[PDB]
């Protein structure tokens, strides 16, 4: 995990689509270490995006260098049916299911726990779905999001199968804390990018 740390941002904040891909790329595979078939879906949805930018990327490496060119140069080829097209939209969906990623590892990193399940990792899956997911998720995606949390695992199992190993559970979460820096601001960069060229959409699905 930490052997694929992000790229730190540089001065310009402008993020590289290459290496940007190319990084985010590791992180589907960790879906099918969680135990459970539940997760394909999941992992299909994080990875058809990336594929979906990966493609739109190969087309024209120098035009879309940057995820700003993405955004900027699709806004321009499209007129108005951006932003719900392209590699603009799938980053849009990409970018949350990274988000939850982030909120959940954030929470477990920061000691966040049901008091009275404390092995449990719900409380911290959950909070991630508040605050990444759910206000795009109509009634039906949210309460299939429900049956799908019982298929995490204990906390302990989760964290000992990131270490895939001779290391302790403190070792681990040290290097999940050293992964969600340059991952954090990175996705940060992004949102902020969506919110600043309008191309954030609020539809539920
Ligand atoms: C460099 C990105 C390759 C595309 C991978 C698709 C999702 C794992």
């Amino acid at each position: 995990l930490a052997e694929h740390l992000l790229k730190p941002l540089p001065a310009d904040k402008q993020i590289e689509t290459g290496p940007f891909l190319e990084a985010v790329s590791h992180l589907p595979p960790f879906f099918d270490c969680l135990g459970s078939p539940v997760f394909t879906p999941i992992k299909a949805d994080i990875s058809g995006n990336i594929t979906k930018i990966k493609a739109v990327y190969d087309t024209n490496p120098a035009k879309f260098r940057t995820l700003q060119n993405i955004l900027e140069v699709e806004k321009e080829m499209y007129g108005a049916e951006w932003p719900k097209v392209g590699a603009t939209l799938a980053l849009m969906w990409l970018k949350r299911g990274l988000r939850f990623i982030q909120v959940f590892l954030q929470s477990i990193c920061d000691g966040e726990r049901d008091e009275n399940h404390p092995n449990l990792i719900r409380v911290n899956a959950t909070k991630a779905y508040e605050m990444a997911l759910k206000k795009y998720h109509g009634w039906i995606v949210q309460k299939i999001f429900q049956a799908a949390l019982y298929a995490a695992p204990y906390k302990s199992d989760f964290l000992k199968a990131l270490s895939k190993q001779n290391v302790t559970e403190e070792e681990c979460l040290e290097k999940i804390r050293l992964f969600l820096v340059n991952y954090t601001a990175t996705i940060d960069v992004i949102y902020e990018m969506y919110t600043q060229m309008n191309a954030e959409l609020n539809y539920k699905v």
